[PDB]
């Protein structure tokens, strides 16, 4: 009846859907045709949304966007060869950002490794320690009597792939390499003489159910000691710490309503630091975490705990708090937070030229509750932190794992599609929410291929990309001249609407109703930034 | 600083070892041998190429190595460099390309930049770490010897000087966070390793009806020059008796001599798997291919007795004329331009001495179906893993190294031409390879011909191209993109022109800017029927 | 500079719970001197061996004896290869093993550190300290960097944050105080790993508990087939031979089962839901039949009286069939020796079981694990290193009893192993005069002169009788008594009826009791028990 490659591909796709996979990114190939056929039919029946891309490296960052936008595991299926190697960059990012990314690689049978067979390499284990698991399905046997047993083993392995990627039993979500060797026949047989897919558990249940896991590690912390909370990427929400002064990275969730501008920390003298997540962005933050006199308590949601400090007195998951912060200490930190905010506000106005900070400040004001903000992990994240954005009621995403230039555009597109997707299922007939991306010009040009979306492929409903164009070791001689790439020409090539506006119009133009996907380019300056940052520092 | 001394010794020995080009990317950490390479660039001892995209940088290095046969260095500088260099390193492994990867590790920092993947173990020929530099005026003669000896190991491993198996090498130079000692006289390398002769004679009787199938990495065998030879475009031709690939299924060879690693044509793979046909594998290195475990014997050269029967050579020649006529006649009888028409136009426009860079998918297959005469012509293609990524940067590096070899011959004639034939998906995959800063070296005679059928044409010719999949194959296989290629080249400031297949000939004869892209629109909705008409007219 | 780094690291390892360290004489290795100072000062115990393989398995025993992390110090360019087996066992049995290495960063590399592939697949973490400097202006900062990293090593080995103990590779490439009151530099409270599973005990349920299983009070009433190394939670045991006689409709699987074919068949039956309750993040599956994973059970309902009565009946029939067929058998088999050891055990004893038949035979003899501590290398079920495992297990066990100030002599550690197992790791008996030696260790060897377990497998079928003596039985004809005397260890040959009384007498700290056994009748015995059911 049904050939083994088709049966295996349909069973795997079926178990992945039951595991919560709503979006799959597919790259074209011949060896992965079984997976391609099963995925396309699951897209026809509405069980998943399929995204086709041509460039596997940007496809991996699209899949990362599809996962951080709503929280679901996301699969990316590709053929054998360098197609798997091109997933390298996205796997590394997903490792340090803890993104549940499933690399579903088709492969030749392993017996062909070493024979010179076309388009065949050492795929299994290619990703080394960067993945949470390298799992290989077997080669499918042509034995309809073993069909019952193979369905159980295939579905149980797919569940193991899903459990490791989502961190269902480790609290350490990350990328997983799921390698599937496939042999001919690679296409489905004539459907008149066809079969039905071996069934899973009744009522759409996963083959192996993993109920919610709890990882608890309580820590004693006395709050009467003058305490500042520094929250970075992957930080959890802690209600018992919402009163304390908090220096929060843009991608960190806010526990309370007592902010502290990063520029204010070096001008204060905390006696005790509570570190939430993986702080990385601010240098004065990094300075304070080096100082050995100030005790540091680390609180993480997963088992990995950051090494950005040397005087880590203790690491846990939550705090059992004793006491309450001194009101004089609270008055001091709030006083200095207002002083830092005003210093940034005055020097921005006192500056003649539009810099990247002005663009970042303009986007911050235009934000509204419910919006999603995607930030290039270079300057845009630091700039929005200097402009003191209030991340309450907005979801802020950024590839803070390795903070690479790769794939920023694709991540924005993916996060938008995932966000607007979860808005449909909540039943609201209201319009889809907004996703605004702020990225530099060198990052936009570098991942301009990420703008490519085939005519038949899903397109974000309300994504606006704001490109702050500052036109910019012997390896730094390429930065000595402007790359001179017309942002509008790239957008025309990839059939994307573009507009070159000014920072004054940034607000009103961002409020124009949803026009699908669009790119807004703001011209900015880089020559005067050294004076602006020196002006702000002197104003403090 | 004893480290800047180390860096100057290594760069000198690498130049003595034949390295004429190095590729750099800006990174968070300082580049390995960053400043020493810069002095070597201004001195004219070496040519530096800088790129932003580390993936396109790896493939540019491959192009710089295969265009002239020299070893090439790429200097990793960031924490994403290992991941992005993966594709090029894998291709360098399977295509046997001398690729040196320079990295600088920090021994005073806690471990537990570089992001370690698992491929370095399986792909590289050697992993050599220099060692930390320490000041010692009484050991300058000794540290000069250790550094240059290890540098000679790195080059010998990468070029296959002692193994006959070129490939990528990982060279690590540890650094401590912040004149040149001499080498051998006359510019000679520190440790002279004479290239080795790797010899495996094999007895083959040529009176048995024999066909030769030469693939990637095949050698030149003068004693086999008379036999009917089905040769891939990248294989150097050794005779004047070509056998069209479509004529192979109309014959019954009793013996097959397989040169190098064949990767094209399903009739070839069916023949090589036939257990009733002895297959003899002749390779230039230690690796050897088998299709279905049907390689009877391995070697490097044939010790031949006998000669092909004149009746056998006549049958092969008759079947060859039928195949050539069928392709020419059916192409003329087809209204729409396909990628196969473009391949025949590019093939008829080449001249002796030109370089041809062929992308994967149909272009490299279509050129073979067009009967391209590869003699006097240098043909390149990344057949190691047959990826469609990095083919634009590979052509650019191939043009740059090929032109530099013509400059060093001192001929006043214009630089030789490099013509690249790639699909549209291939072009879209690595369009970023066109972004070259005005400071960097740019080719002077590179023409990229893009055969644009708005998607993946080869899938029309495979099993998923069957009409019973017509309703499902468009999205997941054809994958149209609707990209404006001229607008892309415009954005990157590359001369671009859309032309018809009839104007393709004369357009390549006229020179132009040192780099330009010629886009020919094509159709893939008639591809499967054009190929069926060719098979039936055989 | 390196002497200070080595002495800082040793202090944090002692503050982290390390009480024993194994090392081997090697071509080099500072850490040796620092470890030496702590040994004379009494802060750790040092154990030296010549055989690096046996050194790795000694450290495993030192870990599972009391539950502490243990360090082993490689010193040559053969230690990685020789420590391989012990690292693999530590990985699969979740044993806190710290492997200490020393790289040379000022030397040409790649043209005492032999790299194999197992480190990247077996260890929980790989942490290299980094080269030391000389500026005493940052000695306070270097102190924190070393003690923090050492705390990372200990946390990965003991599973402090991941609940998955295992081996760790620590590279120290070639006195600033710690936190006051001897606490570790970075405190990490042990983590609680929780997954509640809804299970209806009203369905006819059996509990199968294997290696690494936890203790479950709300499952104490259910019939329980428990492997020897499993800790028992209730008092309704179900003899393993009774399982094929019953027809359960639901299975709760604790830990990682590895024994008894009937169990493997039951766990694979697609008509029976299996629930895997584990103590860590890994979970086992036989044929993809595990339908849910968890760490504890939220139980509704109660077991039917009809189901419990049926289970108690077949249990009784099985214990009686084994106790009776063992009496009718004239020759002494390894199954008689397992029953003799089990009935000679008192509460508070430690029992070390080798693989092959000894671990299975003790289960067939129905030993009551309550009050006693069973140890076995069930991670990969190998016959190597079992002797050194029992020596280290004895040492750490008596060490925990010495530190409680009890006046009574050390508690008993009895090891039941086979002959092939004894020969495989006979070198582990070679212990120098200055090295620590157990004071209450008895190694009972059931010597049937070959592999008895093979007579019970398909190769033991009589149609292979003429072709299976060489390649499965493997007779050795080794004089165990002469071997023990050569290594200066007490040895005595006794009969099964003499095993109990001799075990009750305390003798030299290490004694090897060898009982002659037969395997030619093993397949016939087991066929007799099956027919008696
Ligand atoms: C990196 C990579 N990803 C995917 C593939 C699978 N693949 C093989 S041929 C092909 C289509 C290429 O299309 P195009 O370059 O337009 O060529 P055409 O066959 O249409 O001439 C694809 C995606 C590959 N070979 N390499
Ligand atoms: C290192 C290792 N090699 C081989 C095996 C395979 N094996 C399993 S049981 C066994 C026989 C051991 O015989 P013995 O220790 O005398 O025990 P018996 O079954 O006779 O009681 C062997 C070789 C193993 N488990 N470990
Ligand atoms: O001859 C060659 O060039 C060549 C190159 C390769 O990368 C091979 C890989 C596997 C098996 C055979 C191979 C081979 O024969
Ligand atoms: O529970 C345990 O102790 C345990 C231990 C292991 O080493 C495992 C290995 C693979 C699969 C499951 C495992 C498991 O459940
Ligand atoms: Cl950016
Ligand atoms: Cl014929
Ligand atoms: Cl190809
Ligand atoms: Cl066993
Ligand atoms: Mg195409
Ligand atoms: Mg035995």
């Amino acid at each position: 009846h049904m050939n083994p490659s088709t049966t295996q591909a349909r069973v795997v796709v079926d178990e992945l859907i039951r595991g919560g996979v709503r979006d799959v990114v597919l790259c074209p190939g011949s060896r992965n045709a079984p997976l391609a056929f099963a995925l396309q039919d699951a897209d026809r029946s509405g069980r998943i949304r399929l995204h086709v891309r041509i460039d596997e490296r940007t496809a991996g960052y699209l899949a990362i966007g599809l996962a951080i936008g709503a929280g679901a595991p996301v699969c990316v299926a590709m053929t054998s060869g360098t197609a798997v190697a091109n997933l390298g960059p996205a796997v590394v990012e997903a490792n340090y950002a803890r993104v549940p990314l499933i690399v579903l690689s088709a492969n030749r049978p392993y017996e062909l490794l070493g024979t010179g067979a076309n388009q065949t390499m050492e795929q299994l284990g290619y990703f080394g320690t960067q993945v949470r698991a390298s799992i290989s399905l077997g080669l499918a046997e042509a034995a309809p009597e073993r069909t019952s047993a193979l369905n159980a083993t295939w579905r149980s392995a797919t569940c193991r792939v899903l459990a490791a990627a989502t961190g269902a039993r480790t609290a350490n979500a990350g990328p997983v390499h799921f390698d599937i060797p496939l042999r001919e026949p690679l296409v489905p047989d004539p459907e008149p003489l066809g079969a039905v897919t071996p069934p899973g558990r009744p009522a759409g249940k996963p083959w192996t159910y993993t109920p919610p896991v709890t990882f608890d590690q309580p820590l004693d912390i006395d709050l009467s000691v003058d305490t500042v909370v520094i929250s970075g990427h992957g930080a959890g929400v802690h209600p018992n710490l919402a009163a304390l002064p908090t220096v929060a990275e843009p991608t960190a969730p806010r526990s309370g309503d007592n902010p502290l501008h990063p520029l204010a920390l070096p001008l204060l003298r905390p006696q005790q630091v509570i570190m939430l997540g993986r702080p990385t962005l601010h240098r004065p933050v990094s300075v304070l975490l080096a100082d050995a006199e100030v005790p540091v308590f680390a609180l993480t949601t997963g088992p990995r705990w950051p090494d950005v400090s040397g005087n880590s007195q203790a690491t846990g998951t939550r705090a059992v708090t004793t006491g309450a912060p001194r009101p004089a200490w609270l008055d001091r930190c709030a006083a200095m937070n207002r002083h830092a905010i005003a210093a940034v506000r005055e020097q921005l106005a006192a500056h003649p030229l539009t810099t990247g900070l002005h663009v970042a400040a303009a986007v911050s004001h235009a934000l509204r509750p419910g919006d999603q903000l995607v930030l290039g992990a270079s300057n845009p994240v630091r700039d929005v932190a200097l402009a003191g954005l209030d991340t309450r009621g907005i979801r802020v995403r950024s590839n803070r794992g390795v903070a690479g230039i790769d794939g920023t555009v694709s991540t924005a597109i993916g996060a938008a599609l995932a966000y607007e997707g979860a808005h449909e299922r909540t039943g609201s007939p209201d319009s889809p929410p907004r996703t605004i991306a702020l990225i530099g010009d060198l990052t936009f040009v570098h991942d301009s291929s990420g703008l490519l979306i085939g005519p038949t492929e899903p397109i974000p409903r309300s994504l606006t990309i704001v490109v702050s164009n500052d036109n910019g070791d012997v390896s730094s001689r390429i930065f000595g001249t402007p790359h001179d790439v017309d942002v509008g020409a790239l957008c025309r090539a990839y059939h994307v609407e573009s507009r070159q506006i000014e920072v004054d119009e940034l607000g009103p133009t961002l409020d124009q109703p949803g026009a699908g996907m669009r790119v807004l380019e703001v011209k900015a300056d880089r020559s005067s930034l050294r004076q602006l940052h020196a002006a702000i520092k002197a104003a403090l």
